[PDB]
């Protein structure tokens, strides 16, 4: 039920977990009409969440930070996680990546 | 193994995984000496990982982009995850994560 812990499904989507796809600062801006609806059920669900961090490397891998705002106190976090660029399936996963990225702009 | 997806213990711990904290944009800063020697063997690594996101979450909360670089091709992630501050344990979240955050200046 906390949001970092909700998992979306065509039963509860992206949006009902995360809110609609968009510009600002406080939206996630990632996932295209299909994986919204789909959540953790899309087609190719398993082939984005190879990039997924585990909690050891979310708190190992980032920048963290803390800032409390007028809405509240928050974990902030920033990182890039490397793809291999040997892999014979490197081409496609910097395709299914960049078909969601600000995919809802479309 | 991919480093998004280990898991810092004792046995293999954050440094190992993960690299030394430090000020650069490649580098981690979260974890006082403790939690980097231990990883999840820490004993408030429980406390810690309730703020780590479900894959889908990461996705989901995110903003992700993509760049590509002479040192390779990125992932790149940002976001803020929400405490609340109506938890009787919200302080203590705070402090603790406070503790870990740029500990390795101290
Ligand atoms: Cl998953």
């Amino acid at each position: 039920k906390p949001r970092q812990k909700r998992t979306a499904t065509k039963a509860y989507n992206v949006t009902q977990a995360f809110g609609r796809r968009g510009p600002e600062q406080t939206q996630g801006n990632f996932g295209d009409q299909e994986l919204i609806r789909q959540g953790t059920d899309y087609k190719h669900w398993p082939q984005i969440a190879q990039f997924a961090p585990s909690a050891s490397a979310f708190f190992g891998m980032s920048r963290i930070g803390m800032e409390v705002t007028p809405s509240g106190t928050w974990l902030t976090y920033t990182g890039a996680i490397k793809l291999d660029d040997k892999d014979p399936n490197f081409k496609d996963q910097v395709i299914l990546l960049n078909k969601h990225i600000d995919a809802y702009k479309t």
